């Protein structure tokens, strides 16, 4: 049989799921976690074939390893291994969709090892294998005899061998298909691979074992009293003499204990669990467990004789926390959560979809150190040790199955037929089994991108019934339906509805008071950041802090999921979407990460965590107010620090401690302060500094910072006479302004600025001439294609309208010579096809100080799209190594982006000024800016900027970063106004409209001198 | 004036327009819309270069789409306007035949004037004094005084134009919200008035920072500085260019800078007492009634003409009154006004008004003021016993810039 083609058929002699086991048979190693002789691991070097189709498998495999094999570590996804392709696609299917058949040419992966079982092993008891993660379904013989079948490739599969095998050496054979009738369910956006890529390991238990169990926390209306209720099952022998005994551990001490023999309560007239046994502990003044606190107590479930005998124990981490909806609120220990969370892929560039403890590890702490508290498993359960590490270092996580058809017509074809119910309801009810027991686990959710299907609302009732203590989540069929405790919508703004039919996104403040609505709202995605994105994402934390029901988000997501490639040098480089050879593919849309996939931050990392801040802060006088946005700590472990800077330049600055409550308030009031009598704005900038390390941060780490402009003094002062009056040459081509040691050349042709001397030095390799366009953001571009344009996308707006190919025309061009100074005076026009797209008119005027004031005034047509930029642009001839600037920074920052950066003196490596995305586009502006130094170059006004050696132009016009060429000379990109970013979703237009430059007639200045 | 906005905002009928398609959609919960008909027209400028009815049959809640006709091009620059309006054909109880209930406007094509203006028929000459700069052109003179930094005169043949400087104002006669319950015996610290009042809003005098004269080819350029400030400290910084040229037009273009620290201004303009009284007062903007930044939806933008007294609304209890936004050209006398400001214009000074407490002791001064504003705060009403101004409508940029051109008509 084709198994792997029949949904009715998801295993074959598959053990049971449970919680984490170990078989320990000493209890203080239970206690302490420690290693247990019973659990071994399989990983390590394995043989590996690859076949076209399970058909060419040759059955001397099953008995013997074939030479022509090739021995690979495991766990390993065999894409990365170059065996065959990965495949990056979005919503379509990787193969035709005619469910429940696959291709009969699929990719098969014969692995196998050679391995030792020592003999006690098989004198007594149970062996088992786990296989924690094969992608997408397999057959498994253990010694050329065949074992079973498994799907899902998300969960365990547990075999028994205890018949199978020998003492001494054994041979595993495990025969896994690329593509199986699993497939319909494991459509979710991210590369399509395969294999054995989570840890392979064999357990030992007794014959007569705990074979699951249940730790529940409940408590009363203060929180000061809990009661601790472990039920425990057992298999096996079943007898007078067994007990259970479940002790309680805070540290080394034991705070609780019960034991008890088995035999539940009568449930029904048959009676009852003759097999089961429930304590209950009680706890006096438990130490609560929360993201802000991660109080952990230690439970170890002994099954042992009454005359004292351990038979085997097994343990967890217990995190005492309730988690309730009460009026509309989602609720952890009585107080209202503030989700600032984030998706998560399991993605490595290397190692594919392969997870390891340090990369695990190195996400949690930069997730915490940028002020997220809470993380979706986008989209099915994780690798197990996630959960322990969510569990210590303290992350609220939403577990989701891995069920998600986005790519059947509608979608939920196979979510709303009862065929499919069966092989759901394993991806739903094995998730729990193995799950239930963690305390950072507080919300479930049914998968992603499914519709709604009424196989939906039967599994939300089955986990209602078998869990209570946990709300129950999903996203389809328009993010409030009847199978989901939240409102939890994807890409759902701010303020603006988005009225598609049947499942509309609202307004996310408008959507909780719809008629008869109570729900919290929570996003299970928001903030697509994709590329130069996080525009808006402001909004979106300040609509969440005033609405008590909008209680957060996931942002959408955590990592880019781009995979590393080598060129023919060997120098590695991102690829993305169709970069394997892979079609159809959805080229960068596999890249929307906050980190880039080493784990360097994107610039939007910064907004995130400025937004996500715990602390708030309202300034008046000199007194600041802090408001804590804790549930449960008081802030032992931060201090505030202030400072105060005249234009960048100190002034003065102190540290005072902070101690405030959580939800609570305090008053700081700031010394006295100087006025300096000297021009300038003076700026207060206060940040938030823990002193101590912790187990997520170093001593010194920075958690929130404000910034506030306190007395400006504006400039009065004249400046003093210059003892020179630059001159004036011309001839029908050019005005030519001379002054000391410097020259100006107007090209009257073309009316710009074409070339500047210092010294007798050129300064520049192409003229100063406006920019109305940006190489296109992908958010930009959404889903346009040149096979099949998007027309409403803002880059084919542009492009129709002509903004990028339109040529200026010259209306005017004149010279004056004044009492001191030269002023020349231009017109243009931008038109495409005999339509005035844009007007630019200057004026410059260069004086007896040598310094040239440029004024710039712009029409732009009501009727044509309301363009990118409206600036200046020049490639410098030279290359300088800094960049300083007096503006917001130091990272890149754009209007709808630039709460996190601060006003102040920055200076930076020229390097350090360009953002490498890995899909080329406009990057690196820093906006706010008084002023700028690059070389011998100054430049002051009130403008936004970008500076590198690449050119909008070969930027627009190449695809990936790693084939872009430092220009000759630097390209400098100075404008008066840039249009936002956008990102509320990454497929269509997103930009907000006050972030557009609509307003027709815009006006800048700049003064551009020497030092 | 506000019924008017009252008025359009609740209107039973909401539009969209997308291309040559109007979509009418009625907020009627019970009738059909058996008596009313769609008037539309397409103006350039003011000018009127199309017009049509189409019957309006629209069920309670339901939609109505309307195709425009093909919209031959206009034969000139300028921003071509639709306007459509509901009218109401036959009398009912409580309204009369002809009857107005809803209208909406929309920007159509733009095509930008590209056109080189024309060599000028002669030069202007500017004469220097050690106390003022004086440009003469035909039979027109200006007088900017060196001392003050102001234009403070300008004839047509010997007629003196001017009663008082053209000067900066940066405030206004304050409205009962910008009051709130402030009293000058029990002051509301908070209150807009007195956050203006405490910074020296009203008592700020302009310093002169600089005041030159330029010829160029065909022009003379008056270039000026000048800081208001109030117990040493800088309140606004404002820098202009008058540039006149051989048509005879001057053209300012003004830039301010708002201290960060001191309460946003009630405006940012230019004010004078013209020497001459007329008739009527002509402008293409928005309009015909009074409108402000945070009021304006129901005024539409046309060629509007009324008699100077419309333009002065009387409110019991004075104070700013009568601006129309969004204007694009102003007539008065044989002066023209062009750019894209704010204005009012009546007989009474923001002095006045600001020191009379009933409309019925307000007295007509010698001329005319006018009050030209590139921007103007919003008058709030919320409430009027708390700052109501929402902060999109405060003028908190901290740089401004607006540009004009007077010339004679
Ligand atoms: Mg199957
Ligand atoms: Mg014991
Ligand atoms: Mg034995
Ligand atoms: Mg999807
Ligand atoms: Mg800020
Ligand atoms: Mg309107
Ligand atoms: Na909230
Ligand atoms: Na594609
Ligand atoms: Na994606
Ligand atoms: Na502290
Ligand atoms: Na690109
Ligand atoms: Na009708
Ligand atoms: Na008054």
């Amino acid at each position: 049989r084709r198994d792997w083609e029949n949904p009715g058929v998801t295993q074959l002699n598959r053990l049971a799921a449970h919680p984490p086991f170990a078989s320990w048979r000493n209890s203080e190693e239970a206690r302490t976690d420690r290693p247990s002789q019973q659990l071994r691991s399989l990983n390590g070097e394995w043989r590996f074939a690859w076949f076209p189709a399970p058909e060419a498998v040759p059955e001397s495999w099953l008995e013997c390893d074939l030479p022509e094999a090739d021995t690979v570590v495991v766990p390993s996804n065999w894409q990365m291994h170059g065996y065959d392709a990965p495949i990056y696609t979005n919503v379509t299917y990787p193969i035709t969709v005619n469910p429940p058949f696959v291709p009969t040419e699929n990719p098969t992966g014969c692995y196998s090892l050679t391995f030792n079982v020592d003999e006690s092993w098989l004198q007594e008891g149970q062996t088992r294998i786990i296989f924690d993660g094969v992608n997408s379904a397999f057959h498994l013989w253990c010694n050329g005899r065949w074992v079973g079948y498994g799907q899902d490739s998300r969960l365990p599969s547990e075999f028994d061998l205890s018949a199978f095998l020998r003492a001494g050496e054994n041979r595993l054979a495990v025969m896994v298909l690329r593509w199986s009738d699993g497939s319909y369910l494991e459509d979710q956006d991210m590369w399509r691979m395969s294999g054995i890529f989570r840890d392979v390991s064999l357990l030992h238990k007794p014959t007569t074992q705990i074979s699951d169990f249940h730790v529940a926390t409940r408590f009363n209306d203060d929180f000061s009293r809990a009661v601790l209720e472990a039920e425990v099952q057992m298999c096996g022998e079943l007898r007078d003499y067994l007990r259970v005994t479940v002790s309680l551990w805070q540290g080394e001490t034991q705070v609780a204990s019960g034991t008890a023999p088995f035999g539940g309560e009568i449930i029904d007239e048959r009676g009852g669990y003759a097999d089961r046994v429930t304590l209950r502990l009680n706890v006096e003044n438990p130490k609560l467990w929360s993201a802000e606190i991660p109080n952990l107590y230690r439970a170890v479930v002994e099954l042992h004789t009454a005359d004292g005998t351990l038979i085997e124990a097994e343990a967890c981490d217990v995190g005492f926390r309730e988690v309730r909806i009460e009026n509309g609120l989602l609720l952890l220990n009585g107080k209202p959560l503030l989700i600032r969370g984030v998706n998560r892929h399991e993605h490595h560039p290397l190692h594919g979809q392969v997870m390891d403890e340090q990369t695990m590890v190195q996400d949690i702490l930069l997730m915490k150190q940028n002020n997220f508290n809470a993380v979706r498993c986008s989209h099915y359960p994780n690798h197990p040790l996630w959960y322990t590490l969510c569990d210590r270092y303290g992350l609220y996580v939403v577990d989701e199955a891995n069920i998600e058809t986005h790519g059947m017509v509608p979608m939920n074809r196979l979510t709303d037929d009862p065929r499919w119910l069966p092989a759901m309801s394993e991806r739903v009810t094995r998730m729990v089994q193995r799950d239930r027991n963690h305390p950072s686990v507080i919300i479930w959710s049914l998968g992603n991108e499914s519709g709604h299907g009424a196989n939906h609302d039967a599994l939300y009732r089955w986990i209602k019934s078998v869990d209570p203590s946990r709300p129950v989540q999903y996203e389809g069929g328009g993010a409030d339906t009847t199978a989901t405790d939240i409102i939890c919508p994807m890409y759902a703004r701010v303020d603006e509805d988005q009225p598609f039919p049947a499942v509309p996104k609202w307004s996310i403040k408008k959507w909780l008071s719809l008629p008869g609505e109570t729900r919290p709202l929570i996003l299970c995605e928001y903030a697509h950041a994709m590329g130069n994105s996080l525009g808006g994402f402001a909004k979106y934390w300040q609509a969440f802090r005033q609405y008590p029901r909008l209680q957060g988000g996931f942002v959408w997501d955590w990592v880019d999921q781009s995979l590393i490639k080598y060129d023919e040098n060997g120098n590695p480089w991102s690829a993305y979407g169709g970069d394997f050879g892979d079609t159809p593919n959805d080229r960068q849309f596999c890249m929307n990460g906050l980190v880039f996939a080493d784990r360097t931050p994107h610039p939007a990392l910064t907004e995130a965590k400025h937004q996500q801040q715990f602390f708030q802060f309202r300034l008046s006088g000199q007194t600041i107010e802090v408001t804590s946005e804790y549930l449960f700590r008081h802030s032992d472990n931060e201090l505030l620090h202030w400072m105060v800077a005249l234009d960048g330049k100190p002034l003065a600055s102190g540290e005072v401690p902070l101690d405030v409550a959580p939800q609570g308030k305090q008053l700081i009031e700031l010394p006295e302060l100087p006025q300096p009598e000297s021009a300038g704005q003076l700026w207060l900038t206060v940040r938030v500094v823990q002193p101590n390390a912790t187990a997520w941060s170093e001593a010194g780490h920075i958690s929130a910072w404000q910034q506030w402009r306190l007395a400006e003094n504006l400039s009065v002062t004249l400046p003093a006479a210059s003892h020179a009056i630059p001159h004036l040459t011309t001839s029908e081509m050019d005005f030519c302004i001379e002054l000391g040691n410097k020259r100006w050349q107007f090209n009257r042709q073309s009316g710009f600025l074409s070339q500047m001397w210092i010294g007798d030095k050129k300064q520049l390799l192409t003229p100063l001439r406006d920019q109305f366009t940006r190489a296109p953001l992908d958010n930009d571009i959404g889903v346009s294609e040149a096979t099949r344009i998007d027309p409403n996308a803002w880059v084919e707006r542009w492009k129709a309208a002509g903004h990028y190919q339109a040529e200026a025309a010259l209306l005017q061009c004149t010279a004056d010579t004044l009492a001191d100074a030269v002023l020349i005076t231009t017109a243009h026009a931008w038109q495409h096809q005999g339509k005035t797209l844009f007007i630019s008119r200057k004026t410059y005027r260069i004086d007896g100080s040598g310094q040239m004031a440029i004024t710039v005034d712009v029409e732009v047509a009501s009727d044509t799209p309301h363009p990118a930029r409206i600036g200046l642009n020049c490639q410098l001839a030279q290359v300088a190594e800094r960049v300083n600037w007096l503006g917001l920074g130091p990272q890149e920052n754009y209007p709808d982006r630039l709460t996190a950066a601060c006003f102040d003196r920055w200076d930076l490596p020229l390097s350090d000024m360009y953002t490498p995305y890995v899909f080329p586009s406009e990057n690196g502006l820093r906006c706010g800016t008084r002023e700028l130094n690059y070389g011998p170059h100054q430049w002051r006004g009130d403008f936004q900027f970008n500076i590198s050696r690449y050119s909008q132009q070969q930027l627009m016009e190449t695809s990936h970063r790693h084939l872009l060429h430092a220009e000759e000379g630097t390209w400098l990109n100075i404008d008066g106004f840039h249009m936002g970013i956008g990102g509320d979703d990454s497929w269509s237009p997103s930009v907000s409209a006050e972030f557009q430059l609509s307003a027709g007639r815009y006006h800048y200045q700049l003064v551009w001198c020497q030092k």
